[PDB]
């Protein structure tokens, strides 16, 4: 009934297309134009990045996953490693990366 793009505005596309990709550990599910990607995540819950220098390295998504260990290990066999990670009393975890423009993306996990 509803589908979610949450959007990246973004400075040089190339750089940025090749972090998320490490970082996602997948292709973009589509291009809609040149210096747009869209990332299908799931039924309804969809990232893209778009270049717009003016508004770059702003951005924040939170993405809460069932397997945190491996969005860790995955993106750090690509390359890309967490600005920071925070674990609350319960070992919940909250990992946040920073993409080539200084946006933010966060990963966390239920108790």
């Amino acid at each position: 009934s509803l589908n979610l793009f949450a959007g990246v505005a973004v400075g040089d596309f190339g750089a940025a297309l090749a972090w998320y990709r490490s970082l996602l550990g997948a292709e973009p599910t589509f291009y809609p134009h040149e210096t747009e990607a869209v990332w299908q995540l799931e039924e309804g819950r969809l990232l893209y990045i778009v270049e717009r220098p003016e508004h770059a390295g702003h951005a924040m998504q939170t993405l809460i996953v069932e397997d945190l260990d491996a969005v860790l290990s995955g993106a750090s066999e690509r390359g890309v490693e967490a600005a920071k990670q925070e674990t609350y009393a319960n070992g919940v975890r909250k990992v946040t990366y920073l993409d080539p423009d200084g946006s933010e993306i966060a990963f966390g996990e239920v108790p």
